[PDB]
């Protein structure tokens, strides 16, 4: 066996194929495929035919040979993501192009890395429509399942599906291939966020064509997803305000990663002030504990930001944790002794305080 293709794609000549996954009735990204044609053409073919759905109906099963509407029946968190049982939505169904089953190709590629696709059986030659998509090397499965493809764009959407909620292992929430089918070459990846805000970078900064060591072209995308939070921010929507932000921040953290020290200190501002506006966000929602969190994080930046002190004094005080609010109140304060705002706050949480405690000892 081979090792798997480290470059994406492996040959510009292999069919690319994506899905559109939605969790819970929200769609949460797409994901590319690069179909292995060059090596395992007829495995290949299945999958490419099964995602335009361009072969009709199944004879064994009578339902369209097409994954569009198929659930991932069967996740296991750090091994695998399994669907395309298109007929009975939960592994005992689906069918292929060339009949109920189908032989193996071929064992060429070894299962060595996450990202792989390769197909799901019952054992020897028993290929159907149903596969996996592999979350870290899994190499105990080479030789019996033939690996046909890998993931090219999108891998962060196969990690959110690897981490949803499950009951043994099946998902919750229903995870389900929304939309698929076949990109042309000069096809757009339409890989940027479907959600009308114009955002046109992938939510995962890796998929973007931007080297995350250049740090200034990761600033100015920063500031233009800033930007478009901000718009969310204004119209109050803000749960899409945060994940803007929080777009923002994968961006930063990867090139934070990617770059030297020096380089990266220039992302902090934009960093610092996507986490205030998320603890902004945060307490227009009543969510404390998250606020509190943010907040957190802000004074990770910024020790002395007497914006952050303020607002998790205001998360402690959602939590009934006073003291917490107290401390943070007089530390803002003692920065800012002119704030009347932080005099205001700390006035009301020391009224809460004697409040809480005359409640717990009165007695008729």
């Amino acid at each position: 066996s081979h090792p798997s293709p480290q470059a994406k794609p492996s040959n510009p000549s292999n069919p690319r194929v994506f899905f559109d996954v939605d969790i819970g009735g929200e769609r949460v990204g797409r994901i590319v495929l690069e179909l292995f044609a060059d090596i395992v053409p007829k495995t290949a073919e299945n999958f490419r035919a099964l995602c335009t759905g361009e072969k009709g109906i199944g004879p064994t099963t009578g339902k369209p040979l097409h994954f569009k509407g198929c659930p991932f029946h069967r996740i296991i968190k750090k091994f695998m993501i399994q669907g395309g049982d298109f007929s009975n939505q939960n592994g005992t169904g689906g069918e292929s192009i060339y009949g109920e089953k189908f032989e193996d190709e071929n064992f060429h590629y070894k299962h060595d890395k996450e990202g792989l696709l390769s197909m799901a059986n019952a054992g020897s030659n028993t290929n159907g429509s149903q596969f996996f998509i592999t979350t870290v090397p899994t190499p105990h499965l080479d030789g019996k399942h033939v690996v046909f493809g890998q993931v090219i764009k999108g891998m962060g959407v196969a990690k959110i599906l690897e981490n949803v909620e499950v009951k043994g292992e099946k998902p919750a929430k229903l995870c389900v291939i929304a939309e698929c089918g076949e990109l042309k070459e000069g096809d757009d990846w339409g890989i940027f966020p479907k959600d009308g805000s114009g955002d046109s970078h992938p939510d995962f900064p890796e998929d973007a064509d931007v080297d995350l060591k250049d740090v200034d072209k990761i600033l100015l995308i920063s500031e233009d997803l800033k930007n478009i939070g901000n718009t969310f921010f204004k119209s109050q929507n803000w749960e899409m305000a945060i994940k803007k932000y929080t777009k923002v921040l994968r961006y930063v953290e990867g090139s934070r990663a990617a770059a030297e020290d020096a380089d990266g200190a220039k992302l902090q501002p934009v960093a610092l002030s996507c986490v205030l506006n998320i603890g902004a966000c945060k307490l227009k929602m009543s969510d404390w504990q998250g606020a509190v969190d943010s907040c957190l994080e802000a004074l990770e930046i910024d020790p002395s930001n007497t914006k952050a002190l303020y607002r998790r004094a205001q998360g402690w005080q959602g939590l009934k944790e006073y003291d917490q609010a107290l401390a943070d109140l007089k530390k803002a304060q003692e920065i800012a002794p002119e704030d009347k705002a932080i005099q205001a706050e700390l006035l009301k949480v020391k009224q809460k305080i004697k409040a809480q405690k005359d409640k717990e000892k009165a007695a008729y």
